[PDB]
């Protein structure tokens, strides 16, 4: 990209606190100005988890896969791994629950060619979808960096993505998720699990703020290996955007 | 249409309890499917005041008043009305807010031959633009009934307005005023003003409601002639919507 990003290790206040490795990524505008507590991190790339769930979502539409916004994801009835899944449900809810298994089902028909065809142009990561079709994203050898989501979700938000702009529209107000008069976030989040002795999983929470006619992208990332420090990847973003003004 | 409607003299208690003339609609997934408390009230025609600014959004999109959704509504410095819009605003922002100058604006370029063409395709109420270019829905000669209302958004909420698809999602996002994980609220409030005894003002909620897989259509208005009666246009609804087991 054309990316300006400058490091503020002032931001590492909010991470030692709470002995959290991670990134956050935060900018104004446009890609032209952003910040970070950690340029090495910025740019390391990571499972994506249910941030996924955005590209997906698109993809699904783009091929007819999904129908439309208002296409119903039923659930037969068999036990899903969490309770919140275990109901029929809207696209919007969908994203909104991370209902893993509706993903693994739309990832399934749209198939590897269609989705390597995708994550391509959409320039996603490290593009790497192999081993299976129904968990790339949330065990395979897909990765994106924090500077990559902000990337993407600019262009999402611009419209730019090689898609529909239809189908960006309704994947945007999916990800609502703070919806005031001149305050409105959209926001995913994801988590890969507790990862493995010495290989800690990620817990990831991207999105944008529009507040009056100012919009600031962010992504962060952060080392978990307990699923009790979860709280922290909303917490911590949360913090530095107070810090900035930008929330409250 | 094919509105089936069915009055229930019931929700009439919510009314009397605060001396309110009005009507309330509500439809369960399509218009197939309505109630409300007074079926005269719920075809007469009112002016729409703020409901107003849904269409013309819309007619500002698609004649190109509006070149998108990003499209920032400068302020000029000149005194307005009130406090809360003399700064610069989204689309959104203006609609949430509803800033009349910036509509009375859009109005004004859009003209009247364009509106005309474009409320006649929308169905929009008794479709009377007369005698204020700039302040027909404030002021002049356009009415629209509940049931008209209720029609409109379900169309807008469907994308069967004669409208591309995209306008009516960029419109639809700019609407929504409420963003839980499986609750989503799309809505607008008007005022018109006290009018006089003789002759009161109406105040209007109109929208949508997205719960689990179900969507619930509403429309409100009532007379009102004092202006500290103003938040009953929502307590009102809300009440009737709780009953009905909606408001989660």
């Amino acid at each position: 990209g054309h990316m300006s990003i400058t490091e503020n290790t002032s931001w590492n206040k909010e991470f030692s606190a709470e002995a959290v490795n991670g990134v956050f990524v935060l900018c104004k505008s446009s890609s032209k100005s952003c910040a970070t507590n950690d340029l090495a991190r910025a740019s390391k790339e990571y499972l994506p988890a249910s941030t996924f769930k955005i590209p997906s979502a698109i993809i699904g539409l783009e091929t007819g896969v999904i129908k439309n916004e208002h296409q119903v994801f039923k659930w037969d009835g068999k036990p899903r791994a969490m309770k919140q899944w275990e109901r029929d449900l809207t696209l919007r809810g969908a994203i909104q629950v991370s209902a893993v298994p509706v993903f693994q089902q739309i990832a399934r028909e749209v198939g590897e060619v269609r989705m390597q065809k995708y994550l391509k142009k959409f320039s996603y990561g490290n593009q790497n979808i192999s081993g299976g079709i129904d968990k790339f994203w949330l065990e395979g050898q897909l990765r994106i960096s924090a500077v990559n989501q902000v990337e993407f979700l600019e262009s999402l938000y611009l419209n730019k993505l090689s898609a529909s702009k239809e189908n960006q529209l309704i994947v945007k107000e999916a990800l609502v998720t703070e919806a005031a008069p001149e305050y409105l976030v959209h926001s995913k989040t994801g988590f890969s699990g507790v990862g493995t002795e010495s290989n800690p999983g990620v817990a990831w929470w991207v999105g944008w703020v529009e507040k009056e006619t100012e919009v600031y992208f962010f992504a962060f990332n952060m080392d978990i290996d307990n699923e009790s420090k979860l709280p922290l990847r909303k917490s911590i973003p949360t913090k530095i955007m107070e810090s900035e003004g930008i929330i409250g």
